Parts: structure tokens; sequence; C-alpha cells
């Protein structure tokens, strides 16, 4: 036994986000049901930033992916965020794989954008809003366009260029698309926020009957992008309730107490399992509060994995004797 | 920027018993000292076997450790652990390196004892007992004979053969060495311990005034291998307090309430830096519990790995983009 060394070149050929989508919405579906298991993070703090693990088993596969978050990087030529995986038998404890995870990451997350809306959003979405264009707001559009026919699509963000870019990314494809200020992008179908910001950037009355909010950005305590008033009139489902409480969309109404524990309506596991409801009437305003579970990393991998073993791809490499 | 990559045998090679030793005891110093960060070990259970996550950051460097344990392993034809590391930088959280850490592990392991008994033993110390011969016995040798001059060794085994074959080894190196059985074995200045056994493999009476015991066998719940005696009336120290009244020799006689807290003399760490006592008296009989801490592993993975730069050793593998 060896084990495989794929590159983030490799990977990026390895999985689909139709395969993506359905690692994705399983392994949710699979935690729900108990079937699957992934402990706490464990974080190693620094002055300039920091490192994560977080293992988890499911699917007859573990791993445990490990990933830095340190902003000053850019500035040093380096990316923000890089992560390996290490993929494992569960059965030997081999190390099957140690790949990268830094593309497969945001491929999971825009996968389960995708899944979101799929089980959250009206089925006649026809109009789309993206406040934010970075990095994810393509792979969220990416995902979504699995699910839809997207109609038109409203692009803000706080740089011009940055929108106008993801505009000519939608008109390459046939998505009629529109740089728009905030204010009108927020009307939609589909709302998808992948920004970083600390205020709120959408308000409450921008935000129409019927419209289903991916709310991606929040990332950490404090950060924050919807209007505390959207989310005390709306039917919020979460990635995972702990760490949406600390991290997600939800993380400073609940601080403020303004809205609790009790005010979340289900995780999205349970909506894809049918435990909990999904959407009711075409009325009401939905949010899926995104974080990132390690189930959909190790689900991810073995997806890319075992097509990596399929197609011959790789560097083998014998760690032990 | 590239990722290293190396496998068991260039690790081998990339560093001594020596270097480790010294990596271990400035990891001890360091940790007891505020100046390392180690949170709690992660665990993945399987029906089969287990992994487990081992992060810390010390001397520089950031790393962790992913090491499985598997018991059926052997009938399967693989190794019952494999341990991979990977090391990071903690200004940027770049993967310098992965590497195999089954070696470095038992290294490590060794090195400990060598340090403990530097430490802990009486100076004169001339006779050594070994109470089982697996591949830790010859690493606690290998790491003791580097700080005395062993005049006679006594082993112990419940299989004969490996008895024998740890002889053999011994004698091969000039040491004086005997089969014996573990009654007459516990009879020394220097004991160490490395059966996994559940009962008391050493008796109370057979431990004489002035031994020092390295206890490295106890690994998880309910082992033990030291007679709950010789506990009651011994200065006790440690590896790391939590995980030895979890896992090392000392959790039995915790669970059964027999010592406490307040009969552990010191961690090793302390005793390294001054902060609490060594030995005092011929007389007194001494136990070091040894656990593993991660610190100890990253310690060694920063010798590894720049040696493995100055020698020019490795696969070079580039991750991202």
């Amino acid at each position: 036994m060896e084990t495989l060394i794929l590159t983030q070149e490799e990977v990026e050929s390895l999985i689909s986000m139709d395969e993506a989508m359905n690692a994705v919405e399983e392994a949710f579906r699979l935690y729900a049901l108990g079937k699957a298991q992934m402990p706490p993070k464990v974080y190693l703090e620094f002055e300039k930033g920091d490192l994560r693990a977080m293992p988890a088993h499911l699917m007859g596969y573990a791993g445990l992916k490990w990933v830095n978050s340190h902003p000053g990087n850019p500035d040093k030529g380096l990316p923000t965020v890089m992560a390996l995986m290490i993929l494992n038998s569960p059965e030997t404890g081999f190390p099957l794989a140690v790949m990268d995870a830094t593309y497969t990451t945001s491929l999971r997350t825009g996968a389960a954008g995708g899944i979101a809306a799929k089980y959250l959003a009206r089925k006649n979405s026809s109009v789309f809003g993206f406040i934010g264009c970075g990095t994810q707001a393509y792979f969220q559009l990416e995902a979504l366009r699995r699910v839809f026919d997207i109609g038109e699509v409203k692009a803000y963000d706080v740089r011009e260029k940055a929108a106008k870019k993801f505009v000519s990314y939608c008109e390459d494809r046939g998505i009629s698309a529109s740089v728009q200020p905030a204010e009108e992008a927020s009307r939609c179908d589909v709302l998808v926020t992948t920004t970083p910001s600390r205020k709120p950037v959408v308000k409450a009355e921008w935000v129409e009957e019927g419209t289903h909010i991916n709310a991606i950005g929040a990332d950490g305590p404090g950060k924050q992008e919807l209007d505390v008033e959207i989310l005390k009139k709306a039917k919020i489902v979460v990635d995972d309730l702990e760490q949406a409480k600390h991290g997600g969309e939800i993380n400073v109404a609940v601080s403020k107490g303004v809205i609790g524990v009790e005010d979340v309506h289900a995780t999205i596991g349970e909506v894809i399992a049918g435990l909990k409801d999904g959407r009711e009437s075409d009325e009401e305003i939905t949010i899926f509060d995104s974080t990132g579970l390690a189930i959909q990393d190790v689900a991810v991998a073995k997806v890319v994995y075992e097509n990596a073993l399929s197609k011959n791809v790789g560097s083998k490499i014998k760690f032990f004797r």
C-alpha cells in the first residue's frame, strides 16, 4: 500500500459541481440521521493568523482537513487560505491520500448554497442577486445554476471592477446580468451574500416577499450582512447550530439577544432528511446560514479520491516500511 | 514555495537520538514555562480502531500529527500504528512539509524516557531492567544509553523469543545482558516497563530502594503495569497530568481512588525547568508516567525538516496555484 498525493490542479479536474452537490446533500442528510461523525474543530492561534483541524467520518471514509487563514498573505504573495486534507480508511487507519483542499472547500460551500436553495427557495425563482462578487459568489452561482435556469443576475460589490468582472463572466455563459447598487440588487428571488461585512450590507425593507437568502459571507464573531430585522421575520436554517451561533449570520443577533436558538427553524440536514419542513408559503422569506462542516470536506474528498483511482491521477508516495 | 515530502526511510536518516533528546527536553521545558501551544487531542472512533489529531505550536513552528491505531492491522499485513505529520510556518500558515511520523513517534517516546531518567534516576545507575522487549524497549534503551554507561541489562518478556532477540541486540553493542523472569528483572536501578498489560506486571516488594521506573506501557483507560502500592510510596512525575489521569500508569489508581492529583509530584517539564524538585534521597523510588505530547512531535519534526533542508532530501510537491 502507498499514499496518493494530489495537487490543486489535479483535484480541480477530478470533481464536478454536480458530484459535489450530491456528496454535500448526502453528507448533510447522513449527519442529520446520526450516521456521520464530526467532532468539534480544533484551533491553533497565531499573532498573524490561525490553523484549524476539522476531522470527520462518514460514507466509509475518515479524514482531517488542516486549513489556515492568514489575512496578511496576499501582501506576501501567498493565498489567504491554504488547506490540505488527509483521507483515511476507517478499517486500517491507512492514509489513503493527501490532497489539496483549498479548491474543494470553495467548491463545497457553493455546492451547499445550491442544495439549500434547492430546498428553500421558491421553485419559480428567476432573478438572482449577488451581494459581493468575490471567489465564493462564483461558486455559489455555478452551483445555483445546476438547479435553476437563472433568468437575470444582479451584481453588487464595493469594488466597481469586481462587479463588472462577475457580470462579464455571466454574460459569457448566456446569463443576462447587470451591475446594480445594493438597494436594487437585494430585490430578487434568491439573494447571495458573500461579503465579509461587519455592519449589515442589506436593509430589511429591500428584501421582498418570497426572497431566499444564502447568507454565506459571515465567518466569525461580529461579522454580519443582514439587517437583524430580516432574521426577525424569516424561516432560518443553519449549516450547524453551534457554528452559526458563533460565527455565522445569526451570531450577532444571537449575541445581542434579538433572536435565540428558539428562532432557528431547522438544520439544512434536517430539511433534506424530512425531519423538519422546507419552504411553506410563497410569501415567506428564508435564510440559509452557511458555516462549513468537515463532513462536507471528507464527502467531497472521497469523490475526488475515487475518481483519481479511476483516471490514474496523482503521485504515489510510500510513507512507511 | 513548495512542500517537502519525506518518507519513513528518509526521516530515519535525518535525526539522531541525541537531537531528539534535546528537542524533547527543550519542548518539555518550553511547555512548562508557557512558551508552547498544545490544545487537547481530537479523536475519531471506529469499530475496528481510531484516528487522533494532535496539533502543537512551539519553537517557531506549528504542526499536526494524525495518527491511527488499528490492532487488527498486523493480521491484514499493515502496521498497527501509522502517523503522518504536517509541519507549518506560523507566519504564513504554509505547509512546509508532510512527513512520516511513525518512526519519529517511537523515537521521541524513547528520548523522553532518557530525559526523565536523566532527571529522576540515581546518577550512579548501572543495572537496567526491561519489563517488555517490544520495539519501544529498544528506543528506551537506545536513549537511556546516551545518558549512562549501562552496566548490566535484565530483560523479561512474555514471549521467550523477543526477550532473547533483545538480549542479542544488547550483546551486539557490548552491553552485558541476560534473559530473566520478571521477579528478578524488576530488581534494578532503572526499570523500563513497555508492556500493554491490564493487570499489574510488577509487584511492590520486587522494587528496591532507589529504583527509578519509566512506566511507558499504559496507553489507555484500564491499562496498568505497576502494583498500585508502588505508586502509593513513590515520587510520581508525569508527561502531562490530564493524559496520565486518563490513559497513563496512574489512570487505574486514580479511578479506584487510591492516589489522586495531589499525589502527583510534578510534570517532567516542571522538573526540567526547576519549578519543582527532581530526585531527593537515594532511597526514594521514582516513576515517570509517559503518555506522549504533540509538542514532542512538532519539536522533533523541526529537527528532521531543517536537516532535510541541509542535506537536500525528499520529494518537492507544489500543492497550490
